[PDB]
């Protein structure tokens, strides 16, 4: 599913991401924009052979099992395929674990480089929520 900007912002808000671990909603929408362009089916293979899945490009090295990342962990206890669903639940719940792990949203290198320090509220402007 490719989400619209306000649609995703509403869906993330319904799933408990507004102010989660103190990150306003615009952080989460900005991160998804540059990670996936709001496409739940986005995948990309990393240099080391692991693969990132879904609207927030969650990595099989640490977070999910795709059966093809030898020696990796599955800290969200999900198949990576779960993260491609039109329903964002699995992605959201796994993102909550990730952002709770010590490094906050810096885990998303695109968030650090493109969203952090910026006017992230712009990302939810004009949306009804
Ligand atoms: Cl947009
Ligand atoms: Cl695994
Ligand atoms: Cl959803
Ligand atoms: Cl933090
Ligand atoms: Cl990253
Ligand atoms: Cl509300
Ligand atoms: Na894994």
């Amino acid at each position: 599913k490719v989400f619209g900007r306000c649609e995703l912002a509403a869906a993330m808000k319904r799933h408990g991401l507004d102010n989660y671990r103190g990150y306003s909603l615009g952080n989460w929408v900005c991160a998804a924009k540059f990670e996936s362009n709001f496409n739940t089916q986005a995948t990309n293979r990393n240099t080391d052979g692991s693969t990132d899945y879904g609207i927030l490009q969650i990595n099989s090295r640490w977070w999910c099992n795709d059966g093809r990342t030898p020696g990796s962990r599955n800290l969200c206890n999900i198949p990576c395929s779960a993260l491609l669903s039109s329903d964002i639940t699995a992605s959201v719940n796994c993102a909550k674990k990730i952002v709770s792990d010590g490094n906050g949203m810096n885990a998303w290198v695109a968030w650090r480089n493109r969203c952090k320090g910026t006017d992230v509220q712009a990302w939810i402007r004009g949306c009804r929520l």
